[PDB]
DNA sequence: TGTTGTAAACAATACA
DNA sequence: ATGTATTGTTTACAAC
């Protein structure tokens, strides 16, 4: 299993919208990607740093506080509705080999 | 009065190097910092979590198992031998 | 030029 | 109160 032809943001977007209510925890994001693209092993922290970096930089990823009744670590991440259609449209557009 | 121009790793190097056996317990590290740099008050625990985090993170600081000089307050912390000299020279390099 | 990949510095927060 | 792991923000620079 090799490195998929997608950017980290595209992968985040793939994972986020593939979730029941379209929102995930950082953890959830790592799980989705590692499950559907084994290349990214949960033991390599490299790409994970990359995921976090993309969540913060890219302005279209919004953080959602955990309900007070379910106090876990880290919040929920979801696509900004404003650009959801844009991001989702190209989330699966494979890119030319890097 | 004002936040010193040093990282937490630097303050720690400062504090340990300053102790006699050249080693300190977290508590000792805290007290050294707020005594020399009043800005850090034992009231704001923000920087204190930082100190504990920096101790665990940095492969620069080694944890020494404590015997019984205190059956109620953690281990001792001293600087990595191979890098001690480098750190000492950098401990006060304002950044 | 504008975008994406990596690495890392540096904290905040959760929690064992 | 001690100590460690995760989660998040932000820079700097390389690769595309
Ligand atoms: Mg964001
Ligand atoms: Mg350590």
């Amino acid at each position: 299993d090799s490195k998929p032809p997608y950017s980290y943001a595209q992968l985040i977007v793939q994972a986020i919208t593939m979730a029941p209510d379209k929102q995930l925890t950082l953890n959830g994001i790592y799980t989705h990607i590692t499950k559907n693209y084994p290349y990214y092993r949960t033991a390599d922290k490299g790409w994970q740093n990359s995921i976090r970096h993309n969540l913060s930089l890219n302005r279209y990823f919004i953080k959602v506080p955990r309900s007070q009744e379910e106090p876990g670590k880290g919040s929920f991440w979801r696509i900004d509705p404003a650009s959801e259609s844009k991001l989702i449209e190209q989330a699966f557009r494979k890119r030319r080999p890097r």
